[PDB]
């Protein structure tokens, strides 16, 4: 299997309440003390998260915040920028030129697919070429990315809280999500299972 | 060249208020009544209400606005996160003398990649997957959806001095259809 | 008793669309022209757009309504941020047995001295600081139709407080109202 | 009469990267590295990009923190839309705190608010505690209690939203009690901002 999709931490909460070390600790802890009369306080630190998940007591899910970097295609970028509740941070479109070479993508035929790869990085070297041909003539980086495909390899920044995470994750892991995005979704899941072990046991996230 | 149409707009059902701007100026007055600056004219009430950033007023008034433009300037617009947006389906929906050659070379290079999508989708390859050789200036059309506030500020920013010329062109198609639904904003705003 | 009253809602200006349902409903087909769920009903089409979390086109429209309540029940109201509010001016407006008698007892003695704070030329943001959270209200909600949806589920739903029921449900009404498609996909 | 307490603030990871503003910085530079201006300090970058709108950078750094405030503010303060809060149950939490006199605005006058508002403060806490004993639901007890009763609330936001709110909150004409507050946050931003307070001339 083909890896179109990679996920690093760039950044996450981190508690400055003594006892309270991590952001997940955080979650827990606001739900005990905004909630300290109630019997839900004594349970495990999964199932008390679980409870307020299945109860809608989302605020707790939003004192927590995590930045992961995204490296994807902007054709798929098209996508998870219309995730609204996260922030996201990317290349100047006109301090900085694109560096890595488009990749082949696969379609959804042993030999159709040999000539899509074939057809591709064919147009890939040609739209290249003619790339730096335009930013040796002068002309700005603003323009030259016109010709650029879909394919391009991307960094971004992607940043958002945990509820919103939690959500995003569910959403682009399920069955019928275009390929290219549920590889950059279980990249970030693996990254969120690390970091938030008592949240991914309550939805029953495994490695 | 780009371009924006009207496609939707709030419409007030109080009695006497029949416009989306009309509603600003009376949700102005009655969360203010014993306030001296509801005796201003429409455009002294709002301009005075956005100095002193009052902003939730502008925030009952909603609206739709279609941009034609090329998946490059909207790199950019979907960066906007306060609007909400529509566009068509991955799956379900198809497509001096340096300056003449950018312009040839570009043609040249753009009617490649339009064969080869063609190419794959009479071969059978799914439009998700054609797309992805489609260049940065693939024609796009979208909505863009938000508060007036949200409108005035994308506006105030993608028209204002080093913004990227085709985007600028955007802002102003839309700084039109903002004028004509709001007069008394652009009037308040000097516009 | 908490209620509602529709202040306003999107009327599209493109031909062949009236409603703000029905350019949800053209949002949401026009999407797809290749997609054979095209040929759904209005509330079938919008039943699968909830179904597969095909939100946007939820987000074309946008409702305020003009909520009655109280500042106790306002306290979980403002709480649904993805809402754009609109209230009087802290500066410039001015407004069993035993509990209700207590009550009663209470909130007359809280006016006199509010009344008397005004007559006094006591500043209205200050005289608000004796008001009880009982306090009657008067409030604009905005939100597009996806967020509409969404608290109008979560706040009629067992559990939530009956005062906050009580407005939901005034709310869920004059939805059904504007949204009779979207109501019939939601099953309400 | 107000104030704030850090709870939380982003920590990255990246290498050379240690503080949520180091990370801000950052974030300006990996992202225009063909750019003249990233050779400014953490400061002057800072300063251009808050000058010019490249609020993203603003975006990759959230911080929370507990206000202690009259629920009359917590009602303003709430407004924030951009801002996520966390509060004590409406039905599991119990006023503790006895709500305080404010002060009054357009010596003697001012006496008889204090004295007035003690009474009236004292008056509903009698009730509010006999209607607990009595076995009223929490939730529907709390509706006696006057817009005064003190507040704790958790504050969440990105950088981007905590130096406008500080803005704001901080301008002429603000409500007294709400500029404390947000005073109480503007001491708390610089300590941890020092270079975007320095672009934003807060000391
Ligand atoms: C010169 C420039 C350089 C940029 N460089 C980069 C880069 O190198 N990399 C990158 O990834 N991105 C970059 N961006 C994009 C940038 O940081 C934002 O992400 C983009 O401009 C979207 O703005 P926004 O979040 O303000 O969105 P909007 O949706 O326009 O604003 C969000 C909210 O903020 C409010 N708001 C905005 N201004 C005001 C105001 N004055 N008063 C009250 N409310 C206001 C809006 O009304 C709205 O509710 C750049 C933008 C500019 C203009
Ligand atoms: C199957 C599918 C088909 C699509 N087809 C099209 C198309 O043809 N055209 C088009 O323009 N777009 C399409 N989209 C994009 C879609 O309309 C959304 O706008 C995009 O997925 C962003 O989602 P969101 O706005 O919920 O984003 P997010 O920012 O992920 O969520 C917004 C907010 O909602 C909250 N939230 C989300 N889900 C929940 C939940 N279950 N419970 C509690 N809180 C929640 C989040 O926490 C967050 O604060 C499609 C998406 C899908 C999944
Ligand atoms: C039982 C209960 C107990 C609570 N206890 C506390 C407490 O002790 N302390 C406290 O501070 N707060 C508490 N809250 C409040 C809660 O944490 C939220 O702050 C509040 O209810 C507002 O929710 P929201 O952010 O989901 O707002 P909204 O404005 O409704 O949501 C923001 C966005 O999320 C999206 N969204 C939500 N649900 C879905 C969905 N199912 N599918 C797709 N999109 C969705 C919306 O459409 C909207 O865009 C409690 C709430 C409940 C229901
Ligand atoms: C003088 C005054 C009078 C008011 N009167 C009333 C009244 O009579 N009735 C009533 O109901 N409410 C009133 N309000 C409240 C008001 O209209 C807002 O709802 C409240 O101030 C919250 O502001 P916000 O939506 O900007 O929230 P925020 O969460 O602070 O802002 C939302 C977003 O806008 C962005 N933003 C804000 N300013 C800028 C900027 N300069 N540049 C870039 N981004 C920016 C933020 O960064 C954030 O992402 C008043 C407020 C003031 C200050
Ligand atoms: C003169 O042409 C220009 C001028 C400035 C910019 C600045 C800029 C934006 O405004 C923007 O939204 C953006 C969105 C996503 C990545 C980078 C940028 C980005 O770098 C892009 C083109
Ligand atoms: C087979 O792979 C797929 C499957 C589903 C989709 C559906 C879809 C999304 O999910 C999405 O976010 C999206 C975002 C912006 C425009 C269009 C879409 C869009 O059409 C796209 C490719
Ligand atoms: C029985 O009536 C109830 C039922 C549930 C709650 C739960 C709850 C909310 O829903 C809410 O928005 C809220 C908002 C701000 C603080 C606390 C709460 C909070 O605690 C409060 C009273
Ligand atoms: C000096 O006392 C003041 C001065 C001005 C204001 C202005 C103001 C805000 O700023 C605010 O969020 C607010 C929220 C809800 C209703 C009214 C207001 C409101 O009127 C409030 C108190």
């Amino acid at each position: 299997a083909s890896m179109t999709g990679s996920a690093k931490l760039i950044s996450v909460t981190k508690p400055v309440v003594e006892g309270v070390n991590t952001a997940e600790e955080l979650i827990a802890y606001a739900a005990r003390v905004s909630n300290p009369e109630n019997q839900i306080n004594n349970k495990t630190a999964s199932g008390l998260l679980k409870y307020c998940i299945r109860h809608k007591h989302w605020s707790i899910f939003e004192t927590a915040f995590m930045t992961l970097e995204l490296k994807t295609s902007r054709g798929i970028a098209a996508q998870v920028l219309r995730h609204r509740s996260f922030h996201f941070q990317e290349f100047s479109q006109r301090y900085a030129s694109v560096m890595e070479t488009p990749p082949p993508h696969q379609a959804r035929p042993e030999d159709d697919q040999t000539w899509w790869a074939t057809e591709q990085e064919k147009l890939y070297a040609q739209s290249m070429e003619l790339y730096n041909k335009a930013l040796e003539k002068g002309i700005a980086k603003e323009c030259a990315r016109f010709i650029l495909p879909l394919s391009t390899p991307t960094t971004i920044y992607m940043s958002g809280t945990i509820r919103d995470w939690i959500h995003y994750i569910e959403l682009r892991t399920s069955n019928g999500t275009q390929r290219e995005h549920i590889d950059l979704a279980n990249a970030c899941k693996e990254i969120f299972i690390k970091e938030f072990p008592s949240i991914a046991k309550a939805l029953d996230w495994v490695h």
